[PDB]
């Protein structure tokens, strides 16, 4: 009698439409003691289970419905259908005649099912512009344990009455009453304090009194607390795509829209309308628990198997089969026992099912000639996979040990993901859809939230409109680089306390001295951990063994009609759906393009398969450090380590990979297997006790502790742990929970005692590992990742011209890959020749020992203009001239923009045309041709300035190939320069030297130290070869102007010589 609830309120889910957070809004509920909160969203339920989680745990009751959007007529029908006459346009069906609101409440788990359903069918059946819309047909079908009302203004009732339609009016009451039933009635009275809502009170409780409708207060919250309410309006600019300064914008009324008191509300209504208040306290204890939704069940799909078989005996079958494929004249010794062993551990957790799944998958994909990649993550441990064909690598002759990838004692899931190339990953999910069921597969959703880079964005637009992007550009483009990808938050850079407070100085800075930053920086606070939009997960397929419909909320892609999910994937699988991984990798389809570059360009039929691990050729590369290209080995450092570590088998391929972590790099773990590798440093036993125990384990890796494996084996040895168990110290070790990790130093200490070792070496191995154990790498991944490594060397090595075009033809679209891999074919020796209109394909094509340029990858071309094209010199000859292309192109490909581009890149060169010539002509001329579609055109004799055709060139192609700067003012720097690149990378000059060097200056980076005064690094590129050069924090700012790509300069610098590394430090450019 002194309480209320609140049954109408919108989260964050009602995107960039409500304000209330989900655990700062129960933080509330609580402080004012109230017993039970609802949530009613705009038209999804996508928010449901982040609310029945949050609420069961911190004591109140979940009511969870959904505020939906009606349809005037049919779903299907998508005519307007406006109510009233012209001048009362404002007051009618909102959205211009769209839809009409409408509040649902689950009373049961019967009704959220339901609702679930009605949700799904919206988004189906009834999708008009972006409002997913029901009808009173559909919710007649599915209508138990629901609660309605007469709905906010918006809503149907309260529109009649306001245009006049009184008697209308009592009809739609009446439609919506028999629907759901007597007792599930209830007439919405809201007051906020203006006279829209006011007039229409007598009408209202008129109605309501002559149908017996009983009456409910409600307050229609966006946000917690009045505050906020100033915020709220910056986020519906968001939305509405409108400047706050503009008159006509949507906006809210004042600040009444919040999480009043108790008491508040009691008072405004408990005068005049008797029983408002009540009412929701009468509501709140007929809801009753939503858990059977959430409680786990087995639905994992059932794989159909021939007659006289089981599950079990069929993977046992399957098993042996490939045994004797992959060993033809009989299985090595103990590969039998090790099946056998793994076959019960998978048959006694109840796992036979999935392994065969996945196994179609791989076989069907080998048929239609897919590439599948050899193997990804923790899977390449197990035999059982290797046989099936999941996997291309052996478990026994690398050690990878199975207990990793499944551990006996422990209860989880396996989990393999499988890469597929890039282009035809799309097949796969298609097949998976046809062969389970087109209502059994979907993909699933991914909620966006607004961060620091984000919400600086959206505050200039709002603020500024659409001319505010540049401003917003200087501001982001000035923070301080990020850790992994996370950046220093909003709160941070005005803060004292915070780590990173000294590295965002230069921001700082433009706040304190610039109005217009400043008001940026201030909206942008409010909107930060906000929901912004759906998306959908990269890679995850959910499957289930009944339709999904029946489980969790549902919806469709409009663009393709793609089915997605309404809940994400942590969600998802804790009620036991179903989740696969398919990842889509560029490296599959390169190496693709390759082999069939060589059957073309020359004669052999290349498998990959049977290449050998100990190719001279490839690890002549690897050494060289010549990897631009090469899977996981492009880094500036990791291209140095390779040089030092000089190596010589795949070992010392697997292992590079696993030695740059994190740690490894600080913690110097990677120079030191370098070193040992190369007899400049010794390897140390831990403690002379245990040498001789641990010589074998850690022989492979020259004394140190890489693997993670490495460290599960020591465990056995030493304090004779079994495998499983050692498993569980490994993870235990990584999380760090003191009083466990204490307790695993008894278990540990107690095994090496009754072994027969001293109390000092005991304390000496726990001391070692526990530093090398947040860094250790799994060895399957390695192994894995390691082939792609190679692989990709190998065809490099052996065939340079026909790799290259594979790659090139990848990252057309990225136009700052591409300036790389450019200028690498340029110092291996291969000529990249320019486009042409009548000698090029869409794709980079290997002819002889060269490359010709594709059409496809030239800057506002696309792939439908030059499909054309070709087509056209296919059937009607090859382009004779400028007049005669322009004659027998069809409309598609007339555009005055594609024709520019291209005369730029020099593709109509052959013809024998000026470039400029072209380009002055080549407006009036398309017209001209456009027009009799719907001719002599003569070629003027100028041309571009050298300078200026490459910096044209560069736009479009990504990097210039008909020529280079320095070719044409090489001899003029050499006159003035003192010392050649050449000699000072020898080592010829003595440290700490004076030097003149000149050049073409290439890759300016720009960093800021510390204390946040920016600097850069550039490499100064001469005929043959480069030196790097720094300009440092000072230098950076006297001289700074320069440092753009591209330009010839002369650096004044100081030969400095560490670690095998030559460099210069420069302080004055001319
Ligand atoms: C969730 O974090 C990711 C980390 C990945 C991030 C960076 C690379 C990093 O680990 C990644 C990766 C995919 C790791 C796997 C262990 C995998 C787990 C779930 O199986 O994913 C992750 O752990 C990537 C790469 O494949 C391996 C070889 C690692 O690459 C390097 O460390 C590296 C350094 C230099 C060149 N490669
Ligand atoms: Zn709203
Ligand atoms: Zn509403
Ligand atoms: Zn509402």
């Amino acid at each position: 009698g002194s309480s209320f609830v609140h049954l109408h309120n919108h989260t964050e889910y009602s995107m960039l439409d409500g304000a209330a957070k989900i655990t700062p809004m129960l933080a509330e509920v609580e402080r004012l003691g109230m017993p039970a909160v609802g949530m009613t969203d705009h038209g999804n339920m996508f928010g449901a289970s982040e609310f029945y989680n949050s609420a069961t745990k911190a004591g109140i009751k979940p009511i969870i419905g959904v505020e939906a959007y009606i349809a005037p007529g049919s779903r299907f029908d998508t005519r307007r259908i406006l109510w009233g006459d012209p001048s009362q346009k404002a007051d009618d069906v909102s959205g211009s005649g769209s839809y009409t609101h409408l509040t649902m409440m689950a009373e049961n788990a019967t009704g959220l099912r339901n609702l679930f359903k009605l949700s799904s069918h919206a988004s189906f059946e009834g999708q008009l512009s972006k409002w997913s819309r029901m009808d009173a047909e559909l919710i007649a079908e599915h209508a138990e344990g629901i609660i309605i009302t007469t709905g906010c203004p918006s809503g149907e009732v309260q529109t009649r009455l306001r245009l006049g339609q009184d008697r209308e009016a009592l009809e739609a009451a009446a439609k919506w009453r028999e629907i759901v039933g007597p007792d599930n009635y209830f007439l919405e009275l809201m007051d906020h304090g203006l006279t829209i809502e006011r007039r229409v009170r007598d009408g209202l409780l008129e109605i309501g009194r002559a149908l017996n409708i009983p009456p409910l207060a409600t307050n229609d919250c966006h946000y917690v607390t009045r505050d906020a309410a100033h915020n709220h309006e910056a986020l519906l600019c968001v939305q509405t795509g409108k400047t706050l300064s503009d008159p006509n914008r949507f906006k809210f009324d004042g600040d009444g829209y919040y999480l009043k008191s108790a008491a508040e509300m009691r008072q405004i209504w408990d005068d005049e309308v008797p029983g408002a208040c009540d009412s929701t306290l009468l509501i709140a204890e007929r809801v009753q628990s939503y858990a059977d939704v959430w409680t786990p069940r087995d639905r994992m799909p059932v794989f159909p198997v021939p007659d006289g078989h089981d599950q079990a005996s069929w993977l046992r079958h399957e098993v042996d089969a490939g045994l004797r494929r992959r060993f033809p004249a009989g299985p090595p010794d103990g590969y039998r026992e090790r099946a056998a062993y793994e076959i019960d551990v998978i048959c006694s957790k109840g796992f036979p099912s999935y392994f065969l799944i996945v196994a179609d998958l791989i076989s069907y994909a080998r048929s239609a000639g897919i590439r599948v990649g050899p193997g990804r993550g923790s899977a390449a441990g197990s035999l059982v996979a290797y046989a099936l064909g999941i996997t291309d690598i052996d478990p026994i002759p690398h050690g990878l040990l199975f207990e990793r990838f499944l551990n006996p004692e422990r209860t989880s899931m396996p989990d393999i993901d499988i890469d597929f190339d890039d282009r035809r990953r799309g097949e796969m999910v298609r097949y998976a859809a046809d062969k389970w069921g087109h209502d059994r597969v979907a993909q699933v959703i991914t909620f966006g939230t607004i961060k620091t880079k984000a919400a600086l964005k959206d505050s200039a637009r709002i603020h500024y409109g659409q001319p505010g992007f540049a401003i917003a550009d200087r501001i982001t483009k000035a923070l301080p680089p990020a850790i992994m990808a996370k950046d220093i938050p909003l709160s941070g850079i005005t803060d004292p306390s915070h780590e990173r407070y000294k590295e965002a100085a230069e921001v700082r800075g433009l706040i304190e001295t610039d109005p217009d930053v400043r008001t940026i920086y201030q909206t942008a606070r409010g909107l930060e951990g906000l929901i912004r939009n759906a998306g959908v997960h990269a890679c995850a397929v959910i499957m289930s063994s009944e339709p999904l419909t029946e489980a969790i909320p549902l919806w469709k892609r409009p663009q393709d009609g793609a089915i997605i999910t309404g809940w994400d994937y942590p969600a998802c699988e804790a009620i036991g759906l179903l989740k696969m991984d398919f990842l889509g990798l560029r490296n599959l389809t390169i190496i693709g393009d390759a082999i069939d570059n060589v059957r073309a360009n020359r004669g052999i039929d290349l498998d990959l398969e049977s290449v050998p691990l100990d190719d001279k050729a490839t690890y002549e590369l690897l050494g060289r450090g010549d990897t631009l290209g090469v899977f996981q080995l492009d880094g500036g450092p990791m291209r140095d380590l390779l040089r030092r570590m000089q190596p010589t088998g795949f070992e010392d391929v697997v292992a590079v990979i696993a030695l740059y972590r994190p740690g490894p790099m600080g913690m110097n773990a990677h120079n030191d297997y370098a070193d040992r590798k190369n007899n400049r440093q010794a390897i140390k036993p831990i403690h002379p006790e245990l040498e001789e125990p641990l010589r074998e384990i850690l022989a492979e890796t020259y004394g140190l502790i890489v693997y993670q494996e490495q460290i599960m084996r020591i465990a056995q040895k030493v304090a004779s742990y079994s495998l499983a168990r050692a498993d569980i110290l490994r993870k235990a070790m990584g999380k760090k929970k003191r009083e466990v990790l204490e307790k695993e130093f008894e278990g540990f200490s107690d095994g090496m005692q009754a072994n027969g070792f001293s109390p000092a070496a005991i304390k000496a191995l726990w001391d070692t590992i526990l530093p090398f154990a947040d860094y250790a790498f799994n060895k399957s991944h390695a192994a894995g990742y390691g082939m792609v490594s190679y692989w990709t060397a190998y065809l490099k090595a052996n065939y340079p011209a026909e790799y290259m075009a594979g790659l090139l033809t990848s990252v057309g679209d990225d136009k700052d890959k591409a300036a790389v891999y450019l200028a690498d074919c340029r110092k291996l020796g291969i000529t990249v020749l320019p486009p042409d209109v009548n000698e090029s394909g869409l794709n980079f094509a290997s002819v002889g020992q060269d490359i010709r340029y594709g059409l496809g990858a030239v800057r506002n071309v696309g792939a439908n203009v030059v499909g054309s094209l070709l087509q056209t010199r296919n059937d009607k000859g090859k382009f004779t001239d400028f007049s005669d292309y322009l004659n027998k192109i069809d409309i598609s490909a007339c555009n005055k923009k594609v024709t520019e581009s291209l005369i730029k890149a020099g593709a109509f060169d052959s013809l024998g045309h000026a470039r400029k010539g072209l380009f002055l002509v080549h407006s009036d001329a398309v017209d001209s041709v456009l027009g009799t579609k719907k001719f002599t055109i003569k070629v003027p004799d100028d041309e571009w300035e050298d300078k200026h055709k490459l910096a044209l060139e560069r736009e479009m192609l990504g990097l210039y190939v008909s020529g280079h700067p320095l070719n044409g003012v090489a001899h003029l720097l050499a006159a003035q320069v003192d010392t050649a690149i050449p000699a000072i990378l020898d080592g010829d000059v003595p440290n700490d030297a004076q030097v003149r060097v000149g050049g073409i200056l290439a890759s300016v980076n720009r960093r800021v130290n510390k204390n946040g005064m920016p600097w850069a690094s550039a490499q100064l590129e001469d005929l043959t070869g480069g030196i790097e050069v720094m300009f440092f924090p000072h230098t950076y700012s006297s001289y700074g102007a320069d440092i753009v790509d591209d330009a010839v300069v002369l650096v004044n610098a100081k030969v400095a010589v560490r670690d095998d590394r030559i460099a210069l430090i420069a302080n004055d450019l001319t």
